[PDB]
Formats: structure tokens, sequence, C-alpha cells
């Protein structure tokens, strides 16, 4: 790849950032967070590090500005905010590990999945519900209880941006 072609991908991601990080899951109107995905394809397919700290860096300044200047609720921003960083590198490192093996891979692929993103749900929403400081009283019960609500739905997310990126994966791969 040219660094022309490196240049489009890396706006090409960020732009994603920018329109769906507002939305967790889809709606009628508007696509859904492509974060979760994009860490791992980037674990998946790029070898260069200095990726991942790059696009952390820009999903942040994306977060404050939706909320700062684009009116987004800032109900989600809390001290527990910095455990996205963990659920990140833990969705990289899934998809690193799902490329080291079968270097067919579809069934290993939903198990490596939905193994990768419960970790990201455990960070993310255990994050927010032990340490957001916005419950009194959190409970393993209440724990799991939310992670039964919130796992479905981002993981189809998570599902919808990596299931194309293997259609068109196998689709380049014929042309
Ligand atoms: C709603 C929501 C939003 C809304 C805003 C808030 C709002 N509109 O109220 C939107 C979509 C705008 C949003 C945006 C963001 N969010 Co948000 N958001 C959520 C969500 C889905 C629920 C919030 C919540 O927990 N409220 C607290 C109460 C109301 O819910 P609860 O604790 O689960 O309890 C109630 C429900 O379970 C309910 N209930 C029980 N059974 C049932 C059944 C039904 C049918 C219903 C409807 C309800 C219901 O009753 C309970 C009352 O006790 C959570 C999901 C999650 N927790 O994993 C993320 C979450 C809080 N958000 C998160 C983040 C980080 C963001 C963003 C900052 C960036 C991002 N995409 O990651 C953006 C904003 C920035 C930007 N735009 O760029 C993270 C926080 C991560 C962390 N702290 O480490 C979470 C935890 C998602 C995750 N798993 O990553 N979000
Ligand atoms: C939003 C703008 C996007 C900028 C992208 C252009 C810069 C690309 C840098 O190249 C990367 O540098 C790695 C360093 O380790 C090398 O391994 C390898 O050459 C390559 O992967
Ligand atoms: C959302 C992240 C998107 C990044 C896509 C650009 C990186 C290109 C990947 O190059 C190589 O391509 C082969 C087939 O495409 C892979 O088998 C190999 O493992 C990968 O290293
Ligand atoms: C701010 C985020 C920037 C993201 C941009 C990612 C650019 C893609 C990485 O480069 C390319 O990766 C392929 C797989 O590693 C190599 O086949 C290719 O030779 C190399 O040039
Ligand atoms: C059930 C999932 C458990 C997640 C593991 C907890 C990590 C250590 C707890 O410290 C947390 O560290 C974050 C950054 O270091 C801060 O954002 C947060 O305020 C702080 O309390
Ligand atoms: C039966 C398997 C053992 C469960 C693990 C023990 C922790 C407490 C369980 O939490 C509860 O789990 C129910 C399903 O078991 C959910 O429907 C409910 O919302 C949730 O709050």
């Amino acid at each position: 790849l040219t660094r022309r072609q490196q240049i489009a991908i890396g706006f090409v991601l960020v732009l994603m950032m920018l329109l769906t990080r507002s939305h967790h899951w889809a709606s009628i109107h508007s696509l859904p967070d492509a974060s979760w995905a994009i860490f791992f394809l980037l674990g998946v397919y790029v070898r260069a590090l200095w990726v991942v700290p790059a696009l952390i860096a820009a999903s942040v300044v994306i977060d404050y500005v939706a909320i700062t200047w684009g009116g987004v609720s800032d109900f989600c921003v809390s001290p527990a905010y910095w455990l996205l960083i963990p659920a990140y590198l833990a969705l990289f490192a899934g998809g690193r590990f799902y490329a080291r093996g079968h270097s067919l891979g579809l069934f290993r692929l939903a198990g490596v999945a939905l193994a990768v993103v419960a970790v990201a749900q455990l960070l993310t929403t255990g994050g927010f519900y032990f340490y957001s400081g916005r419950f009194a009283d959190p409970t393993l019960a209440g724990l799991v209880l939310r992670l039964e609500k919130y796992f479905p739905p981002m993981l189809g997310t998570f599902a919808l941006y990596v299931g194309l990126a293997a259609t068109v994966h196998v689709a380049l791969a014929a042309v």
C-alpha cells in the first residue's frame, strides 16, 4: 500500500468513528459505533503498533467534541471512561490472536469474537457500573443483569462490521 492508500484508510477509520461513536447500536437513522470492530480489525490486519494509540487519541477528541459542541449527552462520561483503553487493547489483541492461528476460519472467528467482545464488555459495562460513581450499591447480580442487556446489541454491532470485513476480504481474494 502506498502512503496515499494508507492516508485514505486512516481517514476512513477516523471518519467512521466521527460518524458512529454517538450510537452504540443501529437505529432507523444512524450507523452504530464501528470503534470496537475497528480495533479488532487492526489486530487482524495491521502490523504497525503505533496506529492503535493514534486511533485511541482520535476516539477521545471525537467524544469530547460530540459532547462539548455536538449536543450529545455526557451521561456516559465519568472516571470509568479510561477503562475504554484496556477494552480497545483487548479487542486489538483478539484480532492479533485470531490472525496467529489459521495464518474455514469462520466458526473459530465467531468463538474468538464472542470471547474478546465479552472481555471488552466486562471492562466497559462493568467499569461503568462499578466506577462511574453513578451506582451506589453495585453487585455481581447487578453486573450480570447489565452485561445480559448490553452484550447482545453491542456484539451485534461488532459482528455487523466484522461480518462485512470478512465478505470484503473473501471478495477481494477472488479479485
Ligand atoms: C444510553 C447510552 C448512551 C447514549 C447517551 C446516554 C443517554 N442517552 O442516556 C448515547 C448513545 C448518546 C451514548 C453515547 C456514548 N457512550 Co454510552 N451508553 C449508553 C448505554 C447504552 C446505557 C446507559 C446506562 O447504563 N444508563 C444507566 C441506567 C439507565 O441503565 P442501567 O444501569 O443498565 O439500568 C437500567 C436498565 O437496565 C433498565 N432496564 C432493565 N431492564 C430493562 C428492559 C428494557 C426493555 C429497558 C428499555 C430498560 C431496562 O432499568 C435499569 C434501572 O435500574 C450504556 C450501555 C452499557 N452500560 O454498557 C453505554 C455506556 C455508558 N456509554 C459509554 C461511552 C464510552 C459512550 C461514549 C462516551 C463513547 C462510545 N461510543 O464509547 C458516547 C458519547 C460520545 C460520542 N457521541 O462520541 C460506555 C462507558 C464506558 C466506560 N465508562 O468505560 C458504556 C458503558 C458502553 C460500553 N459498554 O462501552 N451512550
Ligand atoms: C489519518 C492519516 C493516516 C496516516 C497514515 C500514513 C502513515 C503510514 C505509516 O506507515 C506505517 O508505519 C509503520 C511504522 O512502524 C510501518 O511498519 C509501515 O510502513 C506502515 O504501516
Ligand atoms: C480496519 C483495518 C483495515 C486495514 C486494512 C489494510 C491492511 C491490509 C492488510 O494487509 C494484508 O492483507 C492480507 C489480505 O488482505 C492479509 O491476509 C494480511 O494479514 C494483511 O496484513
Ligand atoms: C490513525 C490511524 C491510521 C490507520 C492507517 C492504517 C494504514 C494501513 C497500514 O499500512 C499497511 O499495512 C498493511 C498490513 O499491515 C501492509 O500490507 C502495507 O504494506 C502497509 O503499508
Ligand atoms: C468488572 C470490570 C473490572 C475492571 C478492572 C478495574 C481496573 C482498576 C480500577 O481502577 C480504575 O482505573 C481506571 C483507569 O486506571 C479509572 O478510569 C477508574 O476510575 C478506576 O477506578
Ligand atoms: C444461572 C447461572 C449462574 C449465574 C451467575 C451468578 C451471578 C448472579 C446472576 O445474575 C443474574 O443472572 C440471571 C441469569 O442467570 C439473569 O437473568 C439476571 O438478570 C442476573 O442479574
